[PDB]
């Protein structure tokens, strides 16, 4: 029955090692026979900000603007922007979303962020019933692909920056997990900047590999004790 | 001595409950002789996105565009775009940065993102090595006041969303004291739109309350153990 994938892709630079990764998991899942569709936010310089524009024609309430009713109410009537509605369709017909990008102050870079909060509307990604596991995207697998400047030793729960999970937390669960998706293991790419050459072509490698039998694998729990627990 | 405060400030709507906060703490700021500025960044239609208009300057390296190298030398060399470096002269000057947003995904929204990943670049606000407790920062303090959809109960680690202070730490560790501020406990005022109106207007006041007596206030100890116990 095929599979589609959509791969949300932040980097601004195309020979860089996010672009390496992403380009990756093109060759390999196009190789499969997957569906592959790229949103490359910066090429497509993405709107980040969450404003008014964001609603065609008339607001619901033009006296005082709440971005999140008047989303939901235009999600509702077909009159979102269309670069919102472009997403929502690739989301909506994809089996598996793949975020491609470095770690920007332990999260997402800040127009990745604006995917989120804008493409993720009520209605869409999620509303009163239909969260969490019971979201509006269930059935779909997601899964943060990231690249960091702190080496993998800087990231254990006793260091510096304390553990990966611990970061993972408002994007795995707050926002992946909230709007239905199961959520398959991140792909951390520990400092490829300090190299080396060989180590750098070794972990684009391990991806690839991994993406081979991305579709066997199971979800994490996505729960608290998954991320800071024992 | 006396003392200069930077409010940056993440919502479209100046009626809004985010709104108030901002202009009480505007209001009782200002009624204690505190020098005050406010940095409106929907209003000032502020650019969240990292890209290469960041800089003016010859690029470091022009074939391979690093963000994070290319900001950093621009730092020096005084080439970057004037937008960010307006914003590092308030937060020089500033002794307390408050931050006052809704919660958007269990983080700022991508505006306010993207006031973090440009303007508080290398050189400026940390440096390797010159971070946590050796942040360039340093001496300054720094508060989150954040707005929630979620109800207290909602946000404890027995509820839904698990506790609060697990979504503060990619915010006040790895952003804020990264760059060596000392943190301030987060106000959080809940839930706002299910709340009475007696109910809003008393988050107003303890807000207001609070303020009164900011300068006497001890940083939490910013570490794991506050954020995730226990
Ligand atoms: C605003 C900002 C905030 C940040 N916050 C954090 C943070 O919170 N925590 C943290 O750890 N880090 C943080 N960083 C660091 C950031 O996460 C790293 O800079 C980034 O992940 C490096 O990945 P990259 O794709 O840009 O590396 P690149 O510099 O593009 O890649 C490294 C090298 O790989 C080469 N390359 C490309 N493809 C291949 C290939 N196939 N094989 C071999 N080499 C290849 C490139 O040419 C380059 O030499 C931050 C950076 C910025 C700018
Ligand atoms: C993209 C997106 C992502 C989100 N993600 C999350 C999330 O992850 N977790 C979560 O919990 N929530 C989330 N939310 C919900 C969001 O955090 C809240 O809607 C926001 O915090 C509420 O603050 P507000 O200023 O917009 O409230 P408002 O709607 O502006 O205010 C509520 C009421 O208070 C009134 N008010 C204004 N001033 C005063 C005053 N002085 N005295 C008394 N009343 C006053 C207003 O008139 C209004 O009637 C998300 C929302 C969006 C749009
Ligand atoms: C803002 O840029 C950041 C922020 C960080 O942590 C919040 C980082 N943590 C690390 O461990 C290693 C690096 C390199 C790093 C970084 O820049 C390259
Ligand atoms: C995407 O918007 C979100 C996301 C959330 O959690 C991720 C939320 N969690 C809550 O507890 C309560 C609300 C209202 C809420 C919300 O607004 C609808
Ligand atoms: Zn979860
Ligand atoms: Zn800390």
């Amino acid at each position: 029955a095929g599979k589609k994938v959509l791969i949300v892709y932040a980097h601004q630079e195309p020979k860089s090692f996010n672009g390496s990764l992403k380009n990756v998991a093109v060759d390999e899942l196009s190789r499969q026979g997957c569906t592959v569709t790229v949103s490359d936010l910066y090429a497509m310089n993405f709107e980040p900000r969450a404003t008014d524009k964001d609603i065609t024609g008339t607001l619901s309430n033009p006296e005082v603007f709440n971005y999140g009713v008047e989303t939901h109410e235009a999600y509702k009537q077909r009159s979102l922007a269309s670069d919102i509605t472009d997403e929502q369709k690739k989301v909506r017909e994809a089996d598996l979303v793949i975020f491609q990008f470095p770690l920007y102050w332990f999260s997402v870079p800040a127009i990745l962020k604006g995917w989120m909060d804008r493409v993720l509307c009520q209605g869409f990604a999620f509303d009163i019933p239909g969260f969490y596991d019971s979201g509006l995207l269930q059935g779909k697998l997601a899964l943060l692909s990231v690249t960091t400047g702190g080496t993998a030793e800087m990231y254990t729960k006793t260091g510096v920056n304390g553990d990966s999970r611990y970061f993972l937390w408002p994007l795995q669960h707050g926002t992946l997990h909230f709007c239905g998706f199961k959520v398959l293991a991140p792909q951390i790419s520990f400092a490829p900047e300090i190299a080396s050459e060989e180590e750098r072509k070794g972990m684009v490698a391990a991806w690839s590999q991994r993406l081979q039998t991305i579709w066997k694998e199971e979800p994490i729990p996505c729960t608290a004790h998954w991320h800071f627990g024992q």
